[PDB]
């Protein structure tokens, strides 16, 4: 089609390789470009690690209420909000928050630690049918995004099949639903991304992700304003280990899809 032609060629002024998959939850219908492929997840994993302590508190009615220490030998790489506040607590929903909104890296493996490792995140993603996701390490060497290696990867597909279950579907409860839709409306760190190729009057929520190999990543939900809403995840990652982000390159493949429509 039209717009796998345009996204190919995207790809190809871009020097490295692009996996997009668009649901458009009106009829259903999908577009993909290498949407079987594995792409590194970066940041982007986030969202099932706090997916996960969401489903654990339709139990624990409680959960995300519990606070949490924030020890210096907890901080990693990248810890905007938790450094804020180290040798203090932070309940599980501030490290939710502090995760999906900032990518807080200590956020995450304290979430990971509450699923009892990475292999719990990747349990629950099991759990709701995704049979494709897998974390296998904890932050920050999860973004190590080396060509062929499968750790820390998912597909373009199966994201977003997962994403629209998690925000607009039921894999969780109408209040951990609601909890993640507010999430990620209100994240931080993609306004040059998906975000930017889109009309200003549609709301989005989404989730970056940066790692090596110039990897630059973003997975959304969108609600055109009177429209159903769309699910546009974009993963892109680069031959050198060192090179740059290119978060254009989302945007101008949002700006693709959103073209065709
Ligand atoms: B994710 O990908 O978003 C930012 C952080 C940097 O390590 O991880």
């Amino acid at each position: 089609s039209a717009v796998q032609q345009k996204l190919a060629a995207l790809e190809k002024s871009s020097g490295g390789r692009l996996g997009v998959a668009l649901i458009d939850t009106a009829d259903n219908t999908q577009v993909l470009y290498r949407g079987d492929e594995r792409f590194p997840m970066c940041s982007t994993s986030k969202v099932m690690a706090a997916a996960a302590v969401l489903k654990q508190s339709e139990t624990q009615k409680q959960l995300l209420n519990q606070p949490v220490e924030i020890k210096p030998a907890d901080l990693v790489n990248y810890n905007p909000i938790a450094e804020k506040h180290v040798n203090g607590t932070m309940t599980l929903a501030e490290l939710s928050a502090a995760a999906l909104q900032y990518s807080d890296n200590t956020a995450m493996n304290k979430l990971i630690a509450q699923l009892g490792g990475p292999g719990g995140v990747t349990a629950f993603a099991r759990a709701i049918g995704d049979e494709t996701f897998r974390l296998d390490r904890t932050e920050p060497t999860l973004n190590t995004a080396i060509p062929g290696d499968p750790r820390d990867t998912t597909t373009p597909r199966a994201m977003a099949q997962t994403l629209r279950q998690l925000t607009l579907g039921h894999a969780l409860g109408e209040t951990q639903r609601a909890q993640l839709v507010t999430w990620l409306k209100g994240n931080t760190t993609g306004a040059a991304s998906i975000r930017a190729g889109l009309p200003t009057s549609w709301t989005v929520g989404d989730k970056t992700g940066s790692g090596d190999y110039g990897t630059t990543n973003d997975i959304a939900v969108i609600w055109p304003q009177g429209r159903a809403p769309l699910v546009l995840v974009t993963y892109f990652t680069q031959p050198q280990q060192n090179a740059e982000s290119r978060r254009d390159v989302l945007a101008s493949a949002a700006r693709i899809i959103a073209e065709g429509l």
